[PDB]
């Protein structure tokens, strides 16, 4: 019921990274940002997003061996929504004030306040590390920021222009696509979910990629 | 140089869970909360903390296959500090405003604002035994229930039950370790042995509030439930 698109890949089949800002339909509503397992899409992104705007999510707070989780169940209207992951578990790691607002074992329908789509390239002798230093400018604050991305590990015997974008996926992720040395290839750096759902939209629109420096570090 | 102790375990050898609130010593200082790999201690906790108050940490921002990390190197004064993990890597996951403050590949000494110590115990499926730990936020007067998975049990002639009985007391405490963790100890288990369950609450929190949460989140009680799978 409110969207934002980050288009890193424009292609016939592409990986879809979906993240949603939710709010519980109950008397102690918790606000949550969760993301879907990745899936493949063959329809235009602007068109997938519209269909995703009909998303209906149901969560249920549960315990698991690897900490507490949320058993998610989702639905949407549209042909392209047949491939949408319907039932998946997520780590119920929330802002500490939200823990009180998380009723255990109560199947609650959540209400989508924003739906984010990120397009990606479908997935399908040893020293020095090739690392890419992605340079950005926070236009809200006019303060630079450099996020390092590990690329390859090369061996040493005794790129010019690439694109980087801040996208909302595992909270926020930086995705960098290299054009040639190979070919179109993406590196994802996870920045973590520790952030206000409101600021997620803010960061993406204010963090402008300035340039990329490739460095080499002996191991 | 400030300290706080959470004594879940009191024993001859015990697991030490150390977490520190740091601030870089540079011209764009980043504030950081990192925790040490767990280690064993044989000296009193109040005594280990004193020695830990002499902690000197050096971080260096680096890239890794599993996102960006911080190459940590640490030292402290005192005999018990021989066992302290000296060189360890940590995930460099910070509050977003902090990313600008983190300088790539610049070896910076960090300054310890607070040292936290937490003591611990050294270490065909139908239903799940889950413990609902009940707490009260005294600052806000609002309850909070954190569910801990204990074990999977098998019931012959089984249904899909709820609340359970032994086979009544246990203690639970909110402690600063992987940011904040709830640690629950089963006194007279099935009523094996004294056994602890750690629930990770995540590092998503202001270093200041970490001290606040621990002092205000009081354990009210524990309900044992059963959930069919
Ligand atoms: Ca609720
Ligand atoms: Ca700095």
């Amino acid at each position: 019921m409110e969207s934002y698109l980050v288009d890193t890949y424009q292609g016939i089949p592409y990986t879809a990274a979906v993240q949603v800002d939710l709010i519980e339909k109950d008397l102690l509503p918790a606000s949550l940002t969760i993301w879907f397992p990745l899936f493949q899409a063959n329809t235009p992104p602007a068109v997938l997003l519209d269909q995703l705007k009909t998303l209906t999510i149901t969560t249920l707070y549960a315990a698991s061996q690897n900490g507490p989780i949320l058993k998610v169940n989702a639905s949407a209207q549209g042909a392209a929504m047949s491939v949408l992951p319907k039932k998946f578990e997520v780590n119920a790691t929330v802002a500490l004030d939200e823990y009180s607002k998380l009723e255990f074992d109560k199947l609650t329908v959540c209400e989508v306040k924003t739906v984010y789509l990120t397009t990606m390239k479908p997935y399908g002798k040893k020293t020095h590390d090739l690392i890419a230093l992605c340079d950005f400018m926070d236009l809200e604050k006019n303060t630079p920021v450099t996020i390092p991305a590990f690329i390859k590990s090369v061996s040493i015997k005794e790129q010019a222009l690439t694109q980087a974008k801040i996208a909302p996926y595992a909270g926020l992720i930086m995705i960098m696509t290299m054009n040639n040395p190979g070919a179109g290839t993406q590196v994802i750096v996870e920045l973590g979910a520790y952030v206000q759902a409101e600021s997620i939209s803010k960061i993406c629109k204010t963090w402008s990629h300035q340039g990329t420096r490739y460095v080499l570090k002996s191991r």
